[PDB]
């Protein structure tokens, strides 16, 4: 279905550009669809048919994109190998999907039972197998992973049916057109990429840049300006990198960005600010995930501090409260027809998660005077604070630009009850005294209502991108039923 659907596209402008590179190369909708059909007919020259899994080692490219769309085609499913997976995570991942190849376009060693690997480039045959009448796949195409566990990832499915219906839908909300032009620096491994741009460009007709998912902000900055892009997504701590680079400097010429997307973290008012006096832009706040798709927004050109979101048209919301006391904040509980499928082989997670007709977000979200929701962080980061509940990357925040710490973690003291107690990670400035900590500390605690009990360390487990774990961070310091640890 979604080869179809790209097809009908391309036939009404086959010599339309489609996809750009950041470093130079393009392919035309009809140059695209040739890539796919002879990316087809590699793939079924190496032995690969419908039902098979393509596992993916590889770099955004164009290739990767054709391939992608001639896995769909034939009725495959792919799946990545994500490049934080070491030789071990790579041994789980494949005996938890089994792939009839792994393709690859990057040196990297393999475990020794894995599937062939083949090089990308060599499952373009030169002669194209065009796509035969009355062949259409509507199920599974896909294979994905969550993040943010400390667990070895869910692997998510979704089936082209349900994914176009949500896509298209999305697309429609959001106002997306043809004219548009996405801006993509996340790796095509995740649904960050492939959903909120690659696929949102070439179901809308419009064009897709695929950047260097390792380039430096400021490069990304200029990328951003040249290629003209329109609508981007990335994730608070992009767009706190993109600000830092341009802070201080003339302002960067942004004006075509209509859909600077930002959603997947806390996006504070300050974020908000920022983005909108450095880079002068107003960011869209979005909500998702993997699991669901896209679920809620605010579209509005204006800055968007200390405003929420609206459900995508199409996409129910309710709150489940956390306490009869304040309904206006709650899990949030979405109803869509178009989700993924669940997770593969995990019982427990899709019962908390698929409960029927219903989507358990595990995430806390608020209802304003303006109608609008907050989504305000996961569930069991949840503090008991002086104006209501509190979620603790909001005091991360605080701590972080007004206490003389390197880093902060901020976690609930008590894994099962909602509390005023926080257990307080700070990895202190060496340089600065500690009086000087204590007081900045205690200073933003008592404007929340804080009690807090602190654990100075300067080991501190961070994730790849340089934050705190605080998965690990709690099972090491949260206090038990008889303390503190």
């Amino acid at each position: 279905m979604l080869y179809e659907a790209l097809r009908d596209i391309a036939a009404r402008r086959p010599d339309a550009r489609a996809v750009t590179t950041a470093d130079g190369a393009s392919a035309s909708y009809a140059e695209l669809l040739d890539l796919i059909d002879r990316t087809a007919a590699g793939l079924r020259g190496h032995g690969v048919g419908a039902g098979d899994v393509i596992a993916c080692s590889l770099r955004n490219s164009i290739r990767y994109v054709a391939l992608i769309l001639a896995a769909a085609r034939i009725g495959a499913r792919y799946v990545p190998l994500m490049s934080n997976f070491d030789r071990a995570d790579i041994a789980t991942a494949l005996r938890l999907t089994g792939p009839r190849m792994i393709v690859t376009d990057h040196q990297r060693e393999f475990p020794d039972q894995a599937p062939p690997r083949v090089r990308l480039e060599t499952l373009e045959a030169a002669t194209a197998s065009p796509r035969e009448a009355g062949e259409r796949y509507d199920g599974l195409f896909r294979s994905l992973w969550t993040s943010g566990s400390t667990g070895f990832p869910k692997q998510m499915v979704w089936r082209q049916d349900r994914f176009l219906r949500e896509r298209r839908r999305w697309l429609a909300d959001t106002g997306i057109t043809a004219d548009d032009v996405f801006f993509c620096r996340h790796t095509l491994d995740v649904a960050h990429a492939t959903d909120l741009h690659v696929f949102a460009a070439l179901l809308s007709g419009a064009e897709l840049v695929l950047a260097d998912p390792d380039a430096a902000p400021d490069v990304l900055l200029r990328q951003i300006a040249e290629r003209r892009a329109t609508a981007m997504s990335a994730l608070p701590r992009h767009y706190e990198e993109y600000v830092r680079a341009a802070a201080g400097r003339p302002a960067p010429d942004l004006s075509r960005l209509r859909r600077p997307l930002c959603g997947g973290a806390y996006v504070s008012a300050a974020q908000l600010t920022d983005a909108a006096e450095v880079l002068g832009i107003h960011i869209r706040q979005i909500y998702g995930s993997t699991e669901f798709g896209l679920a809620m927004g605010n579209m509005s050109d204006v800055l968007q501090a200390g405003v929420g979101m609206v459900p995508v048209e199409g996409v129910g919301v309710r709150l489940e409260p956390l306490a009869a006391d304040r309904p206006d904040l709650g899990e949030l509980v979405l109803i869509s027809d178009c989700t993924s499928e669940g997770y593969v082989g995990s019982d427990e997670a899709n019962a908390r998660t698929f409960r029927g007709e219903e989507f358990w977000t595990g995430d806390v979200a608020q209802r304003g005077p303006d109608g609008t929701l907050r989504v305000l962080g996961r569930v069991t980061e949840t503090l008991a604070a002086a104006g209501g509940p509190l979620l603790a990357p909001v005091l991360d925040e605080e701590i972080a630009a007004g206490c003389p710490v390197l880093e902060t973690a901020a976690l609930p003291a008590h894994p099962d009850r909602y509390s005023d107690e926080v257990l307080l990670v700070l990895h202190p400035d060496p340089d600065r005294p500690e009086q000087e900590l204590r007081k900045a500390v205690a200073e933003v605690l008592d404007r929340h209502g804080l009690r807090a009990s602190i654990r100075l360390t300067d080991d501190i487990p961070h994730t790849p991108v340089g934050k705190p774990d605080k998965p690990a961070l709690r099972r090491r310091w949260e206090s038990g039923a008889l303390g503190p640890v």
